[PDB]
Formats: structure tokens, C-alpha cells, sequence
């Protein structure tokens, strides 16, 4: 039963309009009055049963021997009943169980106090169960009870009260587990007295089959995984908003000096062989001006369009030692320029436009265990790039990122010849969570089907940490895991989730398309479909990888994704025979090992 | 129902005292009477229903065609049944459901055998389901039965038992497929009257809305995340028990030559300029004597105070070539010295004290990739060291670990100038996670608020994996996941998640500003809060950053954490319609694509 008590606002037994009704009050019988659910009553009853499970310790504690009996508190009455006034006006009810919250609280507090008091006995009882094996993998085994007692007495806790109170522990163990047997000395009677025994036999797995509940649970978990993956999103053929498609990104490290300009569209560089060299000066946050020289081959990250990004650089163990340059004790910084002039075209400092020195550190160099090898001390040079902090308005304004040793005074060009210090190990942390990259560009939305099989290994490797392909691969790996949970078919073994792929391949060959037509036998297509599904599960990143042999078709991909979900939808308590038989064989062998151990115990713990 | 019928030995449940109560017996009517939960009765009924899905195949097996009616086996009789004797005395009931354990076992075994018998026929039927697209975006859709039959014949597998039993298969398809309806031979009527459609609706979206069970499961996963987080503990600013916060440590690799002792409190190395080289010889437990000399500038692991640790060393690629000594084929060893004098304070041979080589490796080297350069082969010198073996009883006693070449024969120091072979790839596995440093100080117990915002990026890098900050970050990642489930709003958009954040900033705005004091608009406050929240979504681990301007307030994080847990607890079935509707639209277009493909197939295999 559910709802709250409603009493006539004004005239008793003549109520017609909602205006005529009001919430019935405690003063009408002013504490709360609530309808008691049968389900709650049954659960409290189960709670009392757990208390009876722990009854021996509480009695030995000489405290609260009387059981709570929650059913006593219930009060059933005929009246208008509803969660809202409307229901009660249309819902008069009879004998509704009712109680005040405060009384329920007192009852629960008493139960909680009881559990806290019984805390030690249950732990000691579990210790008694774990002292020796208390359960058998299959069937049952038995041994000399006096020999069993000898072993228990030998390993029993020294301070255990059970050493003074064995019988209560014996009753408790007999209550939870059917196998342990304590004969009644008075009648010499022995029989299972447990009331959980029937339930245990009901919930035991069959002689050759695992429990039905396990199959249902696994299938439900697989469906939850598929729902979390979002098959419609992964297999989407229409544009998907970047926030909807994207998932949390992960950091990536790069060496800018070693990057290939034919791979990265996010970097700009001054042409080499130009012989260009010019020193430039930039103020720091304290207003100190710092001067450094720019030369051909100097490269910069093109900040515009890359989103807010945090960069941390570690040069530890590097050399960078020059004929007139020693990195030891040097100072380095990250340089960011803001100007309308392209960096590659820069020949003078003014084309750098707005620049500020905001960060620098003093370097340390040392010599390695290998002779003639010098090691730079570990560094953590960090630059935070906020495009919003720049607040770019003028499109002409171009943003460039540089990392180089920084000095307040223009450097003698002969002393330091490097175009930049980008030959360093860089750790990048995105400062943007709203930008994703597709086809070399940040995207507000993407086509997942187009995403399928659209990246070469080189392109994916060059991709930034915010790349859509990486997010797609993570979603694909979740789907592959879900498909593998749903299908236990081996490679080259057909399944309800692979045959649709075989059908798609057959339809594709039949379809009038382009190129040399061929007919493939159904069995071969079926084997290929099984292999394709296994390959997808093994390497979900293949889905955005170019040249997928069979998974390349977005329609094939959709069919497979939909098929696994449907298999879960129409599946009822499915199971695998091979695993169950292996478990039974293992259980029997373990039982044999246990029986041998018990025989050894009987020899080493002979009954007195 | 449940519990154990209770009476005195002469009459069960008739004992004034608890011990004599006895089980109801067949003489009362040697299996004990077994009470059954109403839920248990319903589940057994569902199991019998499960048999009916392919019960036609059982009829093919001619086994248990009759519906089971285990409820008939259930027998209701008035009696006193008590889980505890006290309980049975307290309450008396009538028409108690009863069963014999053996009968229950036989019934369950029979049901399991039936499922096992129907497994192959059911698998063929599931393959038949997988043969065609079987999911529809709204309700159910159907296809030409004749065209469907043509396709079944086109792709039908010969081995299918359906070839053995087609009519039953047709009945089963009608039983479980809304789209598949067979015209009645007698009535020429095609329709679905099966309860599978009722079953589909049970897990299907509601008449007025999409299914909310998935949203409920997602909310439950979020509550599980909150339970794992224990945020008040993870937001503590006051002393916390170390074990509850502590979590398992992770092994990490470092190069001692690359190691920077000054930045890290933990790192210990003999200072350079001591320049002390002395040859020492000791024998091991086996009794092998080894001659080796400690040299100036040598650094050693400070074993004292670091607890148990296992270390693996790779020296491959270090030239290490002596004038008359070839590094290839040489043996190097790890030496542990135990003595009162500080290793840095060591100036004489006697100072090393209990110095022992725990492990040593002899290895061969070959030419490297570098032109004219040879490379030592890949190596893993490894030793596991724990505190008990040292058994330190004296604080003066200090323990140190060193990597250097070790040989039984005396080795001339002039030829080999290396202070140590510590300039090598090293893998260290922690055997203890009890050491943390905060406030620039090593701490026995850790305060999460002290952990919050206490490490600079270089300082965090200095912090070892055992540092509490990493554990705080993992707890934050679970919290971050909960926050993400809670809010899917776009960046810079005010949201329920940021309400605690805006309130915290507002209190900060209320706070009198020490030195510079300014007032910021609540809408501007909302924009900044949105940026801050998006930044957290980008990187939760940033919270540990010392004095993090973005993550400056620990109390704000603590308050938000309580608020986020509340929002998850407060959440009552709230979900977003737009993504689902877009997915349904794509699904409908896919359904249209599927219809077109089936149409082309009918062109190939037209329905008569």
C-alpha cells in the first residue's frame, strides 16, 4: 500500500470537490502519518531474521533477549488514501498500515544498536569458518568429529570466548551450513535443523549447469555496457555534436624538433637556408626586457585554433652543449608572439608584435655514468596557453608558441646557434575541454560513419591528444568488449551476430557497383564475418584505421552493433556448457585434494 | 514466507524455554517442512514460464510437456515457524507454505535439464532471429512474409534442426517475433498475439516516454561512485587515519645519474667534492668474497627509513670501457651497507659497516646502432629488500643501496673512474606505501585538504608515486566521473553543478579582500565559475597543484563534493531528450536503408 492519509477539510461523509478535502493530521487522531508498504514490512522481517541469526551472542551478552517484532507497530485503517489530494478523492481505502516516522526511527535505531553490539560475535564466527575450510566445491565430505574438534581447538583464537562457549558457535555454524553435524548427546539424534538449508539447496548450481541468475546478471551487465557505449552514436551516419560525441581526453608527449612538417598542420617554422638571424627583446612580468635572436629553421606551434593548452617540458639527461654555449646555469622560457605578420616571413622584432616573458628557470647540467656524456638536471618548464586570455579578435593577429633559453640581453648569435630548444621532451595538458580535432581541424560536430576507417597509422600517430579518432577508438573498444561478452563464439565459428555480416557481404557482392565482380561461397563469407568480428574485438582502434577489410562498411558496422544488442534483447538465461563442465571437473579434483588433506588431518589430529 | 516450524519435542513450538523447540515433522503432517517466500513462489513460476518459450522442443523431446505447477507442491498449513525459537513463540501463523528439500532439488534439477535439452534448438532459433534485421526505432515493423521466406531459404543453413522441425519453428517465430506473422491456413489471418510483445514493452520505452530503467542504472552507478569516494574523508582538513586514505603503491623507474637530490627531500646522495675512493672486500652468506672500492661523488640509495623495496637495473648502452678492462663480460652488483656513520659522513673504510652485495650480474655487450658504438645487451639486475632482513634496532645505523661493478678479485680504481653504475636504467618496486610528504614535510598521516593544492608541477614531479597526492587524484577521478554524470551542460553555461561553486565564490566575494579588494558581477562570477568547472572537467588532477590559482580553495572543493553527492542522491529519473531523438532519427534512416536493402533482396527473391 502507498500514499498519505486524507481527511475531509470541512464536512464529514459529504466530500465531493478537492476543496472539501485536506491532509488528515495526527491531531485529527500532530506527528507524521504514513502508509506502510508490505514490501518494507517483509524486508524488516528479513532484518529480524538476521538478528535471530546473531541471537546467540546477544543472549550470551544478557541484553535485549526480546525480538523487535516490527509487525506490532503497523496500524491499519479505512480512509481516503492518496499520494496527492486528487488520488484520495478518487481513492478511499480500508485497513491501510500506518506509522509515524519517529517510531520507525526508534525501531531502526534499536536494530542498529543491536548490530553494533553483535559486531564481535559475527567476526569471531567468520574467523571460526575461515580457520578451516567450511565449504566444499562439489558434493560433500566428512571426517572424524573428535579429530575435527582437535584441529579447531588447536587453531582457535586464544582469547576467543568460544573456547568458553563452543555450543553457541556450533549452533550458529549448523544454522548457516548443513554439512557440519553436532549430534544431540541426550537423544543421540542428528538431523539438519537449518531453515536456510532449503534456500541454499534452491540457490545451489546444478550438477552440470551454472546458476540461471548468473546468466541473467551477465546479460543485463552486457546490455548496460552497450547502452553506455551508445550504438547509435558510434555508428552514426549523420553529424554528431562535438560535446555529445567526445569523451574525456588523455595527455600526449612530443619532441617538436623531431616532428615532421608533412605530418603536423599545427606548427609554423622559419625557412632554413635563408641565413636569417635577428635578436629580439621582450619584457617580463616585472617589466624587465629580455632579448634573444631568431634564425632560419626556428619553429613555433601555431597557437590559433589549438584551444587552451598546458605544456610542461622535461629536458633532464640532455646535452645541448655548444662551443660557446653551456646549458648548465642557463635560463629558458616559453615564448608566445601575437602579430598580424606571418612568423615564417619574420625578419625583424616588430613583426613579433605583442610578446611577454612570463616564465623562466635556471638549468643544471651534470656528467653521466657513461664517460664524455653530460646529463641535464630534470626540468618542469610549464606554459599555459589560454586562447580566451589572448581574446583574439583580429584574424590577422597570429599566435605562435616557442620554447627556448631566455635572456634579458640580446644573445651573441655565435654563442648560441640553435634555431630553438624544441629538441626537448614535452608533456602537454589540454587547457580546453570543448574542442575536438577532425581532418586537421577542431570540430563542433562530426560524422561517426565517415570517421570509420578514415585514419592512416601515420595520421593517427601525428594526431593531437584532443583528436576525434582517439575518442572514437575508446568508444569502439567499449563496444568490442560488449560484443565479446555477448558472443562466446570462437574465430571461424558462426554466430547470430556474425551471420548478418555474412549476409551484408553477400548482398554487397550481388549489388551492382564498380570493379571486377566476384561470387564468394556462403560458408567462406560466414568464416570471414566471424574473423572480422574477432578482429574488431581484438583491435577496436582498427575501426578508424584505413583499409579495414570487412569492418570498413559503416552499414556492416551498424548491422554488427545492432545485432549484438538484439541478441541481448531476445536472450533469456543463456549459458556455456564447456565452462560448466570444466568447473565441475575442477571442483571434483579439489574435493579429492580436500579429502586427502582431511585424511592427513585425521592422522595428525587423531580423535582423543 | 520462511523460517523453521517451532514446537516442543512432543508438540513443535510448545517449549516455554528456547532450546527444546523442534521442526514440524511428517508425523505432525525425514525432510523438514520448508516455508517459501511469496517472491520465491513467483520466481519458481517464472522459471516454469521460462520452460514454455521452447517447451515445444521439449514436446519434440516428449519431456515434461505438462506445465510443472510447483505451487501445487507448495503446501500451506497453520503452524508456529520460527527462524529463532523466540521468534516462533512471539508469532503464530496459518497456511504456511511447505516443501521437502529433496522435492525442491528434483524440481530445480528437472528445470535445468530441460533448458540444457533445449539449448541447441534454441540456438538455431536465435540464429534465425539474427538472419534478418530484428530491431525497430518505434514499436515494431514487419516485412513481406513470402519475401522473408525467400530470404530464409536463400540463407538457410542445412544443419538447422528447423529443417528437422519447420512447423514448430514457424510457431516459435510467431511466438517471439512481432514483424514475423504467419497467415492462418484455416483463417488466412496474420497477426501477433504473443506475450513476447508484452515482454518487449516491459523493457521497452513507456507509452508516454522512452524507458527510464537505463537512466536509473546510470544514477545507481553514480551512487556507487559516491560510495567509493567517501568525499568527507577525501575532503578532510583535520587528522585522518593513514590506512583508510592509503592505497597500493605503483613501481616507477629512475636513473640515479638523472636523479636530482636537491629538489627532492627523499633523494640522498654522497655530496660531490668529498672525493673519497676506498676498496672494500666482504663475503656473502654463500661466502663469496668480492673486492670493490667506493669512489668520490658516488650516490647510493638511502635504504635506512625507506622500508622494504625490490629494485631491477638495466645498464645496457652505457659504454663503461676501461683501458685494460672490457666492460662486456664484466659482472656488476648491488651493495647494501649498514652502519652508524652517515654514508655522506663516511670518510674511511670502517664507516660502511654491514655492507653486502645483495645481487650481481655478468653480461656481454655488442655493437650499438650508433656508428662505431657498441651497446650493452638489455639487462635486469634485480633484488627484493625488506626491513626485517636488516632488522634495524639502532637509529645511528644507516642503510644504503649502490649500483657498481663487483668482482671477487681486487680491481684497480685508476682504470675505472665511474663513481657508480647508478647511471643506468633502474626499475624500483615499492614494498611499502606508508611514506608521504606534504607542506614540504614528510607526514605520518595525511590531510586531504593539506593534499589539495599543495604540489607545483615540478614539485609534483619530485613527489614519488607513494605520495598521498596521487591517491587524492584517483579519488578525485571517481568524483570527476560522478560530476560528469551529474552535469552534461555546455562550457561557460550556468548549471546545477556550478551552483555550489558560484556560492563558494560569492562567499569569497563577500569575504573582505586582503590588500586589493574588488567586486565582480554575479553573472560574470557565473562565467568564471563555468570556465573553472570546464577546466576541472579537462583536468581533475590539477587540484593538487600548490596554491593553484584555478584550484585555490580547498573548502570550496569540499563543499562542492558534498553537494555533488547530494545531487546524485537527490536525482530522481532526470534525462536529456535531444540526444535520444537525434539517435532515433538516425535509426529511422537506417531502418529506411534496411527496408531498401530488403527491397533489393526481394527484387532478387520476390515474395510470391
Amino acid at each position: 500500500p502507498g500514499g498519505v492519509p486524507w481527511i475531509a477539510i470541512g464536512d464529514e461523509t459529504s466530500v465531493t470537490s478537492p476543496g472539501a478535502l485536506r491532509r488528515m493530521t495526527s491531531k485529527d487522531i500532530d506527528e507524521p502519518l504514513v502508509v506502510v508498504t508490505e514490501h518494507a514490512i517483509a524486508n524488516f522481517t528479513k532484518a529480524e531474521m538476521a538478528l535471530e541469526f546473531n541471537r546467540e551472542f546477544l543472549d550470551k551478552l544478557r541484553v535485549l533477549s526480546v525480538s523487535p517484532k516490527y509487525s506490532d507497530l503497523l496500524t491499519y485503517v479505512d480512509c481516503y488514501v492518496g499520494v496527492s489530494a486528487r488520488q484520495a478523492l478518487n481513492n478511499f481505502q480500508k485497513q491501510v498500515p500506518v506509522i509515524t516516522p519517529t517510531r520507525q526511527t526508534m525501531y531502526v535505531d534499536s536494530i542498529q544498536a543491536a548490530l553494533k553490539a553483535l559486531e564481535k560475535w559475527e567476526i569471531d564466527l567468520r574467523v571460526a569458518q575461515t580457520l578451516l575450510p567450511t565449504n566444499v566445491p562439489i558434493g560433500e565430505v566428512s571426517c572424524p568429529m573428535q579429530s575435527v574438534v582437535k584441529l579447531l581447538d588447536d587453531q582457535l583464537p586464544d582469547d576467543s570466548l568460544i573456547r568458553r562457549y563452543p555450543k553457541e558457535a556450533a549452533v550458529a555454524l549448523a544454522k548457516r551450513n548443513g554439512g557440519i553435524q553436532w549430534m544431540d548427546v541426550s537423544e543421540g539424534t542428528v538431523m539438519n535443523e537449518a531453515v536456510n538449508a532449503v534456500a541454499a539447496s534452491a540457490l545451489a548450481p546444478s550438477a552440470s549447469a551454472p546458476p540461471l541468475e548468473e546468466k541473467s546478471k551477465l546479460t543485463e551487465q552486457a546490455m548496460d555496457l552497450v547502452t553506455a557505449a551508445e550504438p547509435e552514436i558510434i555508428a552514426s551516419l549523420v553529424p554528431v555534436p562535438a560535446p555529445v560525441f567526445a569523451i574525456p581526453p588523455k595527455p600526449a608527449d612530443y619532441n617538436v624538433r623531431t616532428l615532421k612538417i608533412d605530418e603536423a598542420t599545427w606548427l609554423r617554422m622559419i625557412p632554413k637556408t635563408m641565413g636569417t638571424l635577428f635578436q629580439i627583446q621582450v619584457t617580463d612580468n616585472t617589466g624587465t626586457n629580455w632579448h634573444f635572436n631568431l634564425r632560419g629553421g626556428t619553429r613555433v606551434v601555431n597557437l590559433d585554433q589549438i584551444a587552451p593548452m598546458r605544456f610542461v617540458l622535461d629536458l633532464g639527461g640532455k646535452s645541448y652543449k655548444e662551443t660557446s654555449w653551456d646549458p648548465n646555469g642557463k635560463k629558458v622560457g616559453f615564448i608566445v608572439f601575437q602579430s598580424k605578420i606571418p612568423f615564417e616571413l619574420w625578419t625583424a622584432a616588430s613583426q613579433i608584435g605583442q610578446a611577454t616573458v612570463v616564465n623562466y628557470v635556471q638549468l643544471y647540467a651534470e656528467d653521466s655514468s657513461f664517460t664524455a656524456q653530460s646529463i641535464i638536471a630534470t626540468t618542469s618548464l610549464a606554459y599555459n596557453y589560454e586562447p580566451e586570455q589572448l581574446n583574439k579578435t583580429d584574424p590577422e593577429m597570429n599566435y605562435y608558441l616557442l620554447a627556448t633559453f631566455i635572456d634579458s640581453a640580446a644573445i651573441t648569435p655565435t654563442n648560441m646557434t640553435q634555431p630553438d630548444v624544441w629538441d626537448a621532451l614535452l608533456t602537454m595538458s589540454p587547457l580546453s575541454a570543448g574542442e575536438v580535432t577532425v581532418k586537421g581541424a577542431v570540430v563542433s560536430e562530426v560524422v561517426p560513419a565517415e570517421l570509420i576507417g578514415s585514419y592512416t597509422p601515420e595520421s593517427l600517430n601525428a594526431s593531437l591528444p584532443n583528436d576525434a579518432a582517439r575518442c572514437m577508438i575508446d568508444r569502439a573498444s567499449k563496444i568490442a568488449e560488449a560484443i565479446k561478452i555477448d558472443d562466446d563464439a570462437g574465430p571461424d565459428e558462426y554466430s547470430p551476430n556474425s551471420v548478418p555480416i555474412q549476409g551484408q557481404l553477400a548482398i554487397s557482392q550481388l549489388e551492382t557497383g564498380y570493379g571486377v565482380r566476384i561470387f564468394n561461397p556462403k560458408g567462406i563469407l560466414s568464416k570471414i564475418a566471424s574473423r572480422a568480428m574477432q578482429a574488431f574485438i581484438g583491435d577496436p582502434s582498427t575501426i578508424i584505421t584505413q583499409a579495414a577489410p570487412v569492418l570498413s562498411d559503416k552499414n556492416n558496422w551498424i548491422a554488427l552493433a545492432q545485432g549484438v544488442k538484439t541478441s541481448l534483447r531476445t536472450k533469456s538465461l543463456s549459458a556455456g556448457v564447456k565452462t560448466a563442465v570444466s568447473k565441475l571437473s575442477s571442483s571434483e579434483s579439489i574435493q579429492n585434494w580436500t579429502q586427502g588433506f582431511l585424511d592427513k588431518v585425521s592422522t595428525h589430529f587423531p580423535a582423543p
